[PDB]
């Protein structure tokens, strides 16, 4: 099957951000999270970094950040200090009420030196 | 720097084929070739595979064929019996006339066993 | 889930035509098969008619025609005389080569009296 | 004639919910109303459930809900434990000012077992 | 109730012309007629000049003249030596096969001295 | 030459609306003004109805009115009590700082008996 | 007012191409002229270069060729041997039957060092 | 390599504005300068006024103003009583968090004579 994916190739030494928008989110509806490698399952159990609609509901991490306004659907995932073995690909998933109404969008990091 | 890619999910056993069109394509002025990892350089020339405007003109190689129409821009790359080590990311570089216009158009293949 | 089809509004008697067209077909990969209520299955197996990417290889209903161009994917379906049980959901399934890339396409038949 | 609507494919046991939106609703001169199979008819009556500009004014039943934000012309509509008999065509009808300008959009409801 | 149409502003003296373009014309299907003030009934009976698939079909007209290619759908009307009566609202009918599927598409000509 | 113009067809008896907005419209640098046949010359003098950019400030005669959300930009003119006399074309002039940026946007109004 | 144009940012050494398309091109209809700075006046009388709407019909220029097919609409400029006074606002006239139809396409040429 | 540019023309002795429009702006991670015939580099040290995401922090020049919205991204250039000198290519560049991500904005302002 043929899907699509954003690429975001970057530098070491900087937090480094993946894009993943959804405009129409509304607190009162939707909420997210990050995986690697695949998509987390349906009600975002097993991820890297979750929200509930407002806000960043993860325990706080040293790695992984929201920086991003998330009520209005920017959920994008900040890396703090990457290292090359942050390469690959990553899942973001918006949760959306209903049966099989989620949305994944697809992020592929390659860092490479200066 | 963000781009975004195409991802061919398929299975082993079967022919594959990359996606990658170039619908201005004309073969007087446009030629083409196709890299793994990495996009070849300019000027197309150590590449997995190479066209002119009309044709391939690299050998005749067991592993890789362009079996869509060249001279009306479809220079989608075909995978013979494809195994685990040919998935990766490939690069199709649209070589357009003038300074800094080529294209480059990436996919990712995805081999699983099924 | 969530998704969009066309209707078709025509009087009972007047034979009726379902749009169905996959401009990208090819008469050496693509078939394509419909089916009423669901679409069938892969492999196009007991249809309402089917195709082998030039012509009708169905055997031959009084009812079912394809009168387009199915080698350029003009593969909507015709009905001749439509009675009130002919109302209702159909779906042209194209078969695609490759691990899940058929693609479905419903059209919703609604027959009127005078 | 050919017109197209929505599709919703759910499943059993949970609420479900129709989309309808008008985004230049304005609780000064816009109003709305649902019905099955069928619009209602101009003004709104004899329908599952109603509004003004700001609020549900009558509802056939408690079946029936609007949770969106209405006055910003979210007038989608929930069904609440629904049954196979709750699938079919739904028409959302806008009631917009002047002569002949009401907006009629169409929702099949598909209800899956299993 | 609103729609939009197109307008011509012109000066006396020499032929004008009224744009309609279909693009999904086909010599089999389709066919057409134009009208002043009101688009002619279905069958484009008594019209300004009417058209089969192919050709004009009404008598040559002195005045009326289908310059354009037919057989693509370009059916503009050719208004031979204007004079300002012949300001005013123009229709352009295309007929198309089935029920109530007759395109209509409008024309306003302003025609200036000199 | 060929533009383009709105239609609104409508019935004597009651207010009618000619549409015109301007999303991008400020308080601070916009105005507007309605004219009949012909957009007023710039500068809006001796026009239907005008605006300062925040309310009409001139000529809300007894039949013209402004009673859509002018900072907005839906500056639509209503016409109160309308005859006959009142069909024909009209034109909404939107004032914009600087050297021949004013847009113009055009209406024709067809009023039908009852 | 505020308008649009495409701009060619090339190299010296090689001839390079300002683009100028018009798909809706009828070789009965259609004609066209480029020019300098401004657009030519109406009735493409004189340009750079002239088409007649099959092919050029001015004078065949060392500097100024057209080698798009141009009864497909693709009229784009030709520069051979370009110089850094080449660089500047050039204007492709397509000329359209009836009045004030003529459509103007504005391309900026900046050569570099 | 061919890209577009805004073109604002105008007549001398009047401020004019040239438009520069970033909708993803954000206080927390953008910056901006504008340049004449070339872009600023990053980081912007040179250029005719420059930003730091809320304001302009460059000292204040009689020429050069920003009268915009800048934290929601309107960093549209004012030039005060431009004269023929100002005429020619101006660059707004976007600072972005990360590599190679800035957006270079031309506008090439035509200054007439009264």
């Amino acid at each position: 099957m043929v899907t699509s994916e954003t690429v975001v190739t970057e530098v070491l030494g900087h937090r480094v951000t993946l894009p993943c928008l959804y405009s129409s989110w509304s607190h009162n509806s939707n909420s997210m999270c990050w995986g690697k490698d695949q998509c987390p399952y349906s009600g975002c159990k097993e991820a890297l970094i979750r929200t509930d609609g407002m806000r960043v509901t993860s325990r706080k991490s040293a790695k992984y950040r929201l920086q991003g306004t998330i009520p209005r659907g920017d959920v994008s995932l900040t890396i703090l200090n990457p290292s090359e073995s942050d390469s690959g690909v990553y899942c973001c998933r918006i949760e959306v009420p209903g049966w099989f109404n989620d949305v994944k969008i697809n992020v592929r990091l390659n860092l490479q030196r200066a």
